[PDB]
């Protein structure tokens, strides 16, 4: 399948070039998997999640997305026109209060959350979480995202925007699970990305277009950016039978465009996320 005016990063994560603009897929679009996005929340009446789009938990007053920032991850992941896995089923958790803070300690339960909870979930073509958040190192914090990922869910986390080495940053700092930096449209790593050899793949997180609450849309830029366009990738290649949860950080790795990004410094994965789809 062909979407034509495509938001970059959509087309650049289906194309060995930058500079394009039509996102090729497999039409099963992620049909079967499951993504929590463990944000802010998300706008699920967006007409662009089609009733795809629920929110299943959240430790505030309410579990609407007052900021924006997880309806727009969301939407990077699965929605219809922003979306790279333009069919699977969204969960929102809301660990992050409406300001975008929250405390470890809750997003640690939303984490332990998500591991149990998707029992609860028919997702036959497997599972995949989205954390588009972050703070200082903090190893229960780690522990808590390789629980996770142990549990059989693909856990994708934002590497963070301090243009610094992530190795001081949780969750991106976790081994286990899959930490990813931010490219721009002309294949440059992005201005604020993290950086280091704890981070397995880079994604579009620069200029990105997509979601926003009040029924809307926007393009903001973050390593939060180019988290879900990984996340949305791992539960469009398990849809297709390519890969499973523990295995799917490291197949994207190994399928990825390979030396392509400039600015990325010595010991930092060179690979942007690519789904390889021949149409």
């Amino acid at each position: 399948a062909a979407q034509t005016n495509a938001p970059w990063g959509l087309a650049r994560i289906s194309s060995t070039s930058p500079g394009t603009s039509t996102y090729y897929y497999d039409e099963s679009a992620g049909q079967g998997s499951c993504v929590y996005v463990i944000d802010t929340g998300i706008e699920a009446s967006h007409p662009e999640f089609e009733g795809r789009a629920q929110m299943v938990k959240t430790y505030y007053y309410s579990s609407r997305d007052g900021n924006g920032h997880g309806t727009h991850c969301a939407g990077t992941v699965g929605s219809r026109t922003y979306g790279v896995a333009k069919k699977t089923q969204l969960f929102g958790v809301k660990v992050l209060d409406d300001n975008g803070s929250g405390q470890y300690s809750t997003i640690i339960a939303g984490m332990d959350f998500v591991a149990s909870d998707k029992n609860n979930r028919n997702c036959p073509k497997g599972v995949v979480a989205s954390l588009s958040l972050g703070g200082g190192y903090s190893s229960s914090v780690n522990s808590a995202a390789a629980r996770l990922q142990s549990s059989g869910v693909m856990v994708a986390v934002a590497a963070g925007n301090n243009n610094a080495d992530a190795r001081n940053y949780s969750p991106a700092s976790e081994p286990s699970v899959c930490t990813v930096g931010a490219s721009d449209r002309y294949d440059r790593r992005s201005s604020f990305s993290n950086y280091g050899s704890v981070l397995d793949i880079f994604g579009p997180g620069t200029d990105i277009l997509s979601t926003w609450i009040g029924g809307s849309t926007r393009s903001i830029s973050g390593t939060s950016m180019a988290t879900p366009h990984v996340a949305g990738l791992a539960a469009y290649l398990m849809t297709l039978g390519k890969t499973t949860a523990a295995s799917a950080c490291r197949y994207i790795a190994d399928t990825a465009n390979k030396g392509d990004l400039s600015n990325i410094p010595f010991g930092t994965v060179n690979l942007l996320a690519y789904n390889n789809y021949q149409a």
